[PDB]
């Protein structure tokens, strides 16, 4: 199934029927730091495998579902179980739940990540603001734009050089302040590593001599795909470990240590996370 | 269908019986630098379409046209409407019409493209003969010799350290310099990005420290192709911006501004390529 | 076919009615580097055509074996004809003969492979002990590991930190020092190049900016799957030639250089990997 208007129109067609709610924000929350979703007001559960042309994801399996209501006053769309390219879905599979997005809507998509820290100044618990990317697939042949254009959505070549909204980044650390969290609170390039496996010591060490201050397996994908259709994006990294520091003390990464990073920032970025929600202009 | 000796054998047989022309040279243009096609004398236009085994390019639709005749006394045959990676083509639709070229007579290939300046010394409205090539698809599994070996073409691991044709390059530059042009012609490294997003900011940045003076989207895959088959190239880059530039500045870049480039240096182009076609040894 | 635990199973009951053998440990061998292979004591070879679920190599064509029997008085299961992905394959043809030697009970995976050398210190006939990788495929979205996650074998989201085992290095290098020939050996970052094309000059000047030692072809795909099940690894690379000194001198490289290389090194490696496998703890 292509990620066209008329397949995405289909989409949407069910979600508007079913649910009444028309959004103007999109979310996108990392492994563990989906807990707002489940505090959407006046909400409506809809399982992706209920909506026309959706991605098939039963082999993955897990939760997944389109949730749609209110925050602070406010019209929204979460995606809860996000799709990764690592798990082997094609181009059109994760172009698909964005562009229904735009088709219901949506002017602003909030999106957070964990990933690994790589700027020395980077310690386990910290976020970051991202404010321009690496994009590795994409200099491999690989980005999510490969295939025909969709013209209704957007141009052949697409300029990313405004992808990550200055003003979006000025609100999220103006709130930050508000808080007295801003010594949490850095800005950053982002480098996209495909997966899944995680950044070796050597290759740390090499994208520390390229520039980049942090480093994960999604979001590039996804901004892409908002950034070719019109609409603005803030991403944010939890970053679980400093993997130069790691390599210089022969010192391991996994999932476990990544997930208790989630959990003991999780309450403090969805509080931050309804705050921007909330005063969005 | 695979891009192999039967199947390339098919197409060379048709074009044969229609065109009565037997070239030596093979031209593939960049987009808005194809006038010098238009201007082929006794020429046979051949659709791509009714030519056995070419690829089907339907879906992006516009030309797609295989053209021959004479240029300066010189036997020759252009590709009009290219085949670009990032639309999807596979490795064997890309490689099918150089080795046809390959079995039709072909000995030299000309190509012209559009790209983006990565050193400090390019403009926009420069041209640069390409010296060599960072692969960056090619290192990562994409390159376009993926897949089994088509023996009769070449060997199983090409070297391409002698891809760059040195003499030719000579001659492109002796030309500028009879035409006082010559302020305007540089040589350099091609960055190849797969596409078809412009290079970040911040891959711009990377690219730079790499050693790459100008990046593009296109080019690497032809010459990989005719290299194999023996083959002798000249590749030759019109700089559409200053990427370096445009990110210290925060500017934009887009296929308007490109192709308005294109359009201010097309007619020098063309005469530039015309006595290049005629000053062939 | 998948590389999935049911049909591992299915291809390893086969072998294990056919061949009598409990393997402990398991060899990849490069090209022109598989004598030892010959000299496996009360050995048996099975065809991979006749092996249920074995990938099918009849495109490429060449030999391809399992063979299984005794060295040194230890039991061992070899791959003759190696399976490389320039050449095609998938993910899951590349990953189930390594899960196979899993289930057959291999807990320790000996690899030789012929490189380029990038460190100034290698020269042609040198050995490089492996001990860290830069995976441009995997930075790419092209990871062996790229679908869904065959979670019987290992998890999800890999380390690997200590995919090269420091123990076994310390042996091949105590082995190389009592018959003098310590002199040959040096330790090294591997570059994996998808190939296959031979690194261009420009592509081996960047590798040097990027603390890349060696680079080659094949290799890092076999040791993610082997470190995803948990099989300790030795990686050895034979120097075909300098790729720096190359690209300063204008000298090319081809398959008949490196094949002589690998000639001139295979006695004495055959010798050193009989050692290894007789002192593994
Ligand atoms: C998610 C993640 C955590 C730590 C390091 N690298 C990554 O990609
Ligand atoms: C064609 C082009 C023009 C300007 C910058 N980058 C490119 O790839
Ligand atoms: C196998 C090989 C030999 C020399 C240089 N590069 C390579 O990949």
């Amino acid at each position: 199934v292509v990620a066209n208007y008329e397949n995405a129109s289909m989409a949407a067609d069910y979600i508007k029927r079913v649910s009444n709610v028309l959004p103007d924000i999109g979310i996108i929350c990392g492994s563990g730091l989906g807990k707002l979703i489940e505090e959407i007001e006046e909400r409506k559960v809809i399982p992706y495998i209920n909506i026309p042309n959706f991605p098939k994801t039963t082999v993955a399996g897990h939760v997944g579902n389109l949730v749609l209501g209110s925050v602070g006053g406010r019209k929204i769309v979460a995606m809860q179980g996000r799709l990764h390219m690592y798990e082997g879905y094609s181009n059109q599979e994760i172009a698909l739940p964005i562009r229904v997005m735009k088709l219901l809507g949506v002017r602003v998509l909030l999106i957070t990540n964990l990933a690994g820290g790589i700027n020395r100044k980077l310690k386990s618990g910290d976020f970051v603001l991202i404010k321009g990317h690496i994009n590795f697939p994409g200099l491999g042949l690989n980005n999510v734009l490969v295939g025909p254009n969709q013209d209704e959505f957007g141009p052949r070549f697409p300029d990313l050089s405004n992808a990550y909204d200055r003003l979006l980044q000025q609100l999220a650390l103006k709130i930050a302040q508000e808080n007295d969290f801003q010594d949490l609170v850095h800005e950053g390039v982002y480098a996209f590593n495909g997966g899944p496996t995680y950044e070796s010591p050597d290759e740390s060490n090499m994208l520390l001599k390229l520039g980049c201050d942090v480093v994960g397996m999604s979001t590039v994908p996804e901004v892409i795909i908002a950034c070719h259709c019109g609409i603005k994006v803030l991403a944010v990294s939890l970053i679980a470990n400093n993997s130069i520091l790691d390599a210089e003390n022969d010192v391991s990464i996994n999932h476990e240590k990544v997930l208790a990073v989630a959990e003991k920032r999780a309450d403090l970025l969805q509080m931050w996370f309804k705050e921007i929600i909330t005063r969005l202009p």
